[PDB]
Parts: structure tokens; C-alpha cells; sequence
């Protein structure tokens, strides 16, 4: 065991790494993207946030991988006469990792061919002809903005979504679920991912989000609480 | 806080209440229903953890949040069909078994308030109340699930269940996944535990096999873990 | 892992096994011993255990569980009276029934039956025959004659905070007590081999007695308890 | 709740802040002080902290966190040499840099700056000016002059198992230590008001030093550590 666990019911920037537009509000909410002052989601916003202590996801000397689980509550709000864009994602990234492309890339990817050593679970609110399925989806991305697998997600605007993602070392099973307590709806997706193959032994852990790059496609991307836990060996 | 938590990676009958055909194998598997190596017909078995759990408090008016997880394995013999199902249930303390088959051992079809809440894994259609397909369903005092979801039963594969109840939102959420098939199903609805359940309940499983020859399955739990936090 | 954990910040009799005078008050306090007019009854004996048996060790795997528990008790002696006889946390055989009163804390006999009992006592009365001269915290293994002890400065009516822990690897049993009000603290530690004395499964809880003679009585109350055991 | 918990059964420098001679060995042991031969270097000073700041209290809600930590350390003195200077677990301000060597354990100055530091020391050397006569475990609050202490029978080369806990309600700080090999144990407890001395956020870890004179040196190694804090 080489355990870690934390749980923030209110955020503070002192134990967080914030990149670009990410910020913690006076009410302790992690706000991944900008407001344009009219209280409106800024266009072309990109923000990432990670927990400040690196986590060891696997060990090359023992050949072991960690199991983990995380849960968070997010709220995405689209202003009137506008559409959702571009999405939000929880990600496991390399330690000094810097932001990538805006919009459809969720700040996590490039469309170039660099190995990003990134794994993420996205909550995609906008269709990208080139790789996205037709409907808003939850998706497991492994080194590409082209989800290795997905599930239809019925985006409800302004309602709090409760996510629960888990990875089991033995079965290599990654499983993401989401539920709208207000609507009583729920969605789940699961596929096997081999963390050792794509991820470095140590990674920073957190969120990434972007708003559409064109006028009428913007949404707020806020996380209200988060809890992570990882057990290695 | 008035917490409880346990986790059995292997069962033993000393801290379990077994009813009817329930039993723990030499390998530590909770086997809810009977068998010469073939699932017995008309089998009924229930098993609960021996210490009652306080689900809610009338004096403080509070309800507990909880979560449980278990791995079960249902196996249908060749040239036979699945029947009747398996359910995780919260039941009154001295609760005794009810009807066989389609009632999963939990209900009657009479009008007694059973003060029972359960999440069923139904493997057989019962014209009178079941949906057409095999489903995961949330039952609140009735074998007629208050809500359900299509479940693609895979025979002999281990299913990993995760049920959770959140006191604040009253949200009950059941999910299942076949690590082998990489499939997953989820259901969620609001249940008010205070309304139907007594403050203290025994916690566990119930299962039955079909009452007619060709409808039988084994109903085995391989591991279980429960957790409840009151106040 | 074959874990268990619980934590009662207020007792209720539904998940407890009460023996003799043990009882839970309307305020949810486990009261191990009686009253007669609101004064600790003489010759009282009360035991209380958590209702689900705990597996302390496994003969097939040869493993032993590590555990920890913590509770807050309060012993109060009435005016012009002396403390007696004591309170103890014990690991006992599953259907175990009470033993002798007074100095035996309800856990022992003075006969030579193997009681398969292990307990940590909080002794408030000197028993010439086996007790040390001063009030002590003691580790008892199958005998009311503690295998080891430490001076305990009993403060009357103040809440004591106990913390007992057993580590499988080192076989180290360690008991400590602190009076948050007085800022005092006491600790004892010795190695005990649970496999040698205890059965694989045991009931877990408390036992307490009041002196058998008029002016030796105290109340024996537990206010909160928390147990945790991890096997393998 | 704004919880945190971690547990390292083997150290790696990637989630640690190391200062001066602190280093993680190939075997994953946090070695707070240097060597040379393989002898403890004289005048060594090393500090190590967990990389994410912990919030110890909140000015807006006025709440303080309860916490607990446990670690196993091993201090070894070379033949024909004496222990010096000590080891300490400390809660320090976030960017905090090292202080004086030897007797100051790297945590203090002897000047009159508020160090906003709270530490539990395992002092192996008497310092006429402020130390008690015997080797002690002590609670330091802003000064190398422990606010309270307890005799500690240092056993050379044996693994010591420490357990420190802080309870927000009672403000009680309680440190204990046991040598599973010797079966000895020691405990100290006093009330400390974290809000009064500590900033809301602090880095958490260890500090240690070796004697500044030839014959006074020891190794200062931590073999495992686990911290836990619950705020509100
Ligand atoms: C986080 O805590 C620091 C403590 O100095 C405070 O200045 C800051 O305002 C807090 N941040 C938020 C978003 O409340
Ligand atoms: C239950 O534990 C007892 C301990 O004595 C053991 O004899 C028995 O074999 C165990 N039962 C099972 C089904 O493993
Ligand atoms: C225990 O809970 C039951 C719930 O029905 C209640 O009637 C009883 O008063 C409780 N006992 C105590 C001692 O509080
Ligand atoms: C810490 O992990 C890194 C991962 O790159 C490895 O190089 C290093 O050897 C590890 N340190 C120890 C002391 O094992
Ligand atoms: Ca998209
Ligand atoms: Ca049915
Ligand atoms: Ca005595
Ligand atoms: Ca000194
Ligand atoms: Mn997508
Ligand atoms: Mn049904
Ligand atoms: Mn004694
Ligand atoms: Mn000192």
C-alpha cells in the first residue's frame, strides 16, 4: 500500500496547480473557464486544474498499477440563445504537462501525432464531425480526442451532475458513470485500459475544459467538489 | 456519525443469518440456492449480516447514506433457462422468507406492507408485472419495480454490482458491469427510506429458482462489502 | 482483507449483547453496572458485546488480524465511598457467559479453566493476592493477574479517552489513556500472541463490576466506542 | 469535511520537498541526514515535507482540523560516539526554509522571530540552556524549549513507532512512542491551540540534525509515514 486520498468540499488555490483561465471563486468553486464580465462564458476559454502532489499510478520496478476512484460534481450552464461547447474532462496527465489545443481538443490534445501520455474521461457537449459521435457523450480517451469508447449522455443544462470514475488494476477496467439527482437519469461507460502502456509512473491528476471557439457556443465549466483515492500495491 | 463498514472477501457462516437453502461453501462462497450439481427447482435462500443496521432515526429525523458492492455469479445449466433472480435487500430485523420463484423470497402479492426495499436482478419475465426484458430493478414494498433498466444477462460470467443511497438527495443508484464483456448498466430513482423502512434493518440477499423444471440458475455471491453512515 | 469497522457515538441495544446489569440509557450511554437510589449498586456485574462475531485469526491461513478500538468511559464514585472494582475491554469466546464479580471484573474465575480471554483492565481497587499496589491499566491474558501494568492516576468523574491497538506482525498490544481535562496520559505495551489464547472468532466488548462491600462502588459507563479489525 | 490522507510504506522523492541533506535511499527510506565510511556526518541538517500544503485551520469558519500521523524511525549511533542531536515531526509555514543546526533541530533560531512552528521532538542530547536532563520526547510550540516533555529511554538502532494525534475539540496534542522490540512505551500530552501559532496552511514533515562536534552523531531515518487530517 502506498495510499492517497483527499476530498475537497470547497476549493482553495493553495493546493492546486491552475493553468490558463482556471480559477477558484470566492465561494470555493473550481471554475475551469472564464466569464466575459457580462456574466457570460467567455469564448475560446481554456482552463486546467490539478492537485499539487504527483500521484504514483504504477511502478516499473514492481510492475504494479494502482487502482483508483474519484468523484466530483460539476455544473455546466449555457447562456440563453447559445449552445453547449466544448466540454469538460477529468484527466491523468504527465507531471509538468502544459495545456494543448482549445475548443474540441478540451485542452488535452493536439491532433498532431505526439504521444501525450494522457488518459481522460470526457463529457463532450459538442459534435466534432471529424471524430465525435453524433450525440453528446461521455467518453474514455486514451492518447487521442477520439474516444476509445463512448455512451450517449443526455446533457441537462444547469443541473449538477454527479460523476464517479473507477479503475481496477486486476481487471484493467475503467468505468465512468454520471447521474442527475434532479432528473434521476444515469449513464455509464466501461472499457479496459492499460495504464502502464500509456501513462508514466507519476502523474498529476485533475480537470481540463474549454469553451467553443465561435460566438454562440459557450458554457460554464464548474466543479463543486472532488475526491480522489488511489492504492498502489 | 454512527458508522459501520465491513468487507468479506470470503464468507463464513458465523456472522451470517442463513434462511432456507442459503449456505456457505467450503470455498467461502455464499450460495443462496440449492443443487447433484444442478440448480434445484423451487429453491429459496436468504442471507443477512448478523448485526442489525440502523438505517434511520426517528428522534433526530435523520437517514443514513450507504453503499454496498458485491460480486455474484449466476450459472444456467445446459438446455435450461434463467429463473428466477437475485436481490440485495434491506429488510425488518426478524424478517422471515416470503414467496418462491417470481417473488424472489421477498414478496407476497398480498397486501401486507413488507417494509422492504430491494434491488433485483430479474432473470425471468412474469407477465403480470415484469417488463419484457431481463432487468435490474428497484423494488419498494412490491415485486413490481418502481423503475428498471434493460440488463443483458450473460451466463456464468461474474457481475460486479454497486448500489448507493444518498440521504440528502434520496437517490438510490444501482449499477452492474461484466468485466469480461466490458458491459455496464445503471438505474437510479429516488426512494424515501423513512417512509417504508423501520429504523433498524437486517441487510443482505435473497434469491429463488424457477418453480418449473427448465427454469433454474445458481445464485452465488462471491464477495460483499457494506458501509453505512448515520448522521 | 476481511475488514470490519464501526463507530458508535451513542448506543442502542439492538446491535449489542447485554449481560446481567448492563443496559443502555435513554441518553444512549452504555451503562455496564446498576444503581439501587441513583447510587452505584453494590455487587453489580455487567457485560456488553457487539452483536456480530469478529474473526480474530484464521487457522487455515495461519493469519492474525490487526485491530484498534477506542472508547470514552466515565467512572464516578459517590461521596464518602471508594472506587471499585474496575472496567475492562475484552475479546472473548462467542457465547461466553459472565464469570466472577468484584475483583474478577466479570471476566475471570480464579479456577484453572482456560478462559480464552484477553482483556485490558482499568483496575480501581487493590487486590492483595495479585494486584500491584496502585490503580493500574493492565493487560490480562487468561488471568486476572495482569501480564503487565502501569500506574494509572484515577481521576473521579472525568472522561477518560482509551486507545488500544494490536499489530499482527509485531504481536504488540498497546493501551493508552488520557484525561483531556487533566492533560495526563498513561500507556502500557506488551507482546501477546492472540493465536495461542483466543479462538478464531470472538465477541468483542466490555465487562465491569462494583465492589462487593458497601463502600466500594463506582459507576462504569461507556460513552462512545469504535472498533476496527483487518484480517489478512 | 476537507479531508486528506496518505500513507507511504516506501518513499520516493517525487511527492516530497527535500531540504539540505535530506534524501531518499534506493531502498525508499527517507534519510534526513548525511553520511561519509558510512558514518553519520557531523553538522548535518535535513528536512522533508509532503509536497501538497495541508490546511490546518480556516479563519473564515474559525475551524481547526484534527489530525493524526504515525511513522517509524530508526536512529543509529556509531560505536564510540553519542546520540546527537535529534529528530522531529513538524507543521511549518508553506515556504519555510531551514533554521539552526544541532540543538535547534533545524526548526528554531534562539532569536525572537515567530516561527509559526509546532513540532514534536525526539531529543537525544542535553542542552544545558533549555533541555531537561534526560533524553525526552517533547512538544515544542514556537521554541526549542518544549512546552512539556517526558523521559524517553533511547534504545540505539531499534525501530521506534510513533503516533501523534491532535483533537480540535479538546485542543489536545498527544505523542506516544514504543519500541516493539523492547516492549517499552512513552507518552506525552498537552493542549496546544493551533489557530494561535499556525497559519491556515502548512507544509508537513520532518526535521533532524546531527551534533556539531565530532563525537555526537546519529543517523535519522524514517521508514514509513502516514498522515491524516480532517477539517470541519
Ligand atoms: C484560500 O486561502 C487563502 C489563505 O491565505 C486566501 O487568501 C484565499 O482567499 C482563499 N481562496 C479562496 C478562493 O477562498
Ligand atoms: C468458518 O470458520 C470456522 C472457524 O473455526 C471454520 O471451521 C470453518 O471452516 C469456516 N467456514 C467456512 C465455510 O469456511
Ligand atoms: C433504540 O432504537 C429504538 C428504535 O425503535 C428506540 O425505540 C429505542 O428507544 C432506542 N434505544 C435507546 C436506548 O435509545
Ligand atoms: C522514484 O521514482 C522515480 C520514477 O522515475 C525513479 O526513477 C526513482 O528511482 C524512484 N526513487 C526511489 C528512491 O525508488
Ligand atoms: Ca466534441
Ligand atoms: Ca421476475
Ligand atoms: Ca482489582
Ligand atoms: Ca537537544
Ligand atoms: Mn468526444
Ligand atoms: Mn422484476
Ligand atoms: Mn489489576
Ligand atoms: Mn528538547
Amino acid at each position: 500500500s502506498n495510499d492517497i486520498y483527499f476530498n475537497f468540499q470547497r476549493f482553495n488555490e493553495t493546493n492546486l496547480i491552475l493553468q490558463r483561465d482556471a480559477s477558484v471563486s470566492s465561494s470555493g468553486q473550481l471554475r475551469l473557464t472564464n466569464l466575459n464580465g457580462n456574466g457570460e462564458p467567455r469564448v475560446g476559454s481554456l482552463g486546467r486544474a490539478f492537485y499539487s502532489a504527483p500521484i504514483q499510478i504504477w511502478d516499473n520496478t514492481t510492475g504494479t498499477v494502482a487502482s483508483f476512484a474519484t468523484s466530483f460534481t460539476f455544473n455546466i450552464q449555457v447562456p440563453n440563445n447559445a449552445g453547449p461547447a466544448d466540454g469538460l474532462a477529468f484527466a491523468l496527465v504527465p507531471v509538468g504537462s502544459q495545456p494543448k489545443d482549445k475548443g474540441g481538443f478540451l485542452g488535452l490534445f493536439d491532433g498532431s501525432n505526439s504521444n501525450f501520455h494522457t488518459v481522460a474521461v470526457e463529457f463532450d457537449t459538442l459534435y466534432n464531425k471529424d471524430w465525435d459521435p453524433t450525440e453528446r457523450h461521455i467518453g474514455i480517451d486514451v492518447n487521442s480526442i477520439r474516444s476509445i469508447k463512448t455512451t450517449r449522455w443526455d446533457f441537462v443544462n444547469g443541473e449538477n451532475a454527479e460523476v464517479l470514475i473507477t479503475y481496477d488494476s486486476s481487471t484493467n477496467l475503467l468505468v465512468a458513470s454520471l447521474v442527475y439527482p434532479s432528473q434521476k437519469t444515469s449513464f455509464i461507460v466501461s472499457d479496459t485500459v492499460d495504464l502502464k502502456s500509456v501513462l508514466p509512473e507519476w502523474v498529476s491528476v485533475g480537470f481540463s475544459a474549454t469553451t467553443g471557439i465561435n460566438k454562440g457556443n459557450v458554457e460554464t465549466n464548474d466543479v463543486l467538489s472532488w475526491s480522489f483515492a488511489s492504492k498502489l500495491s
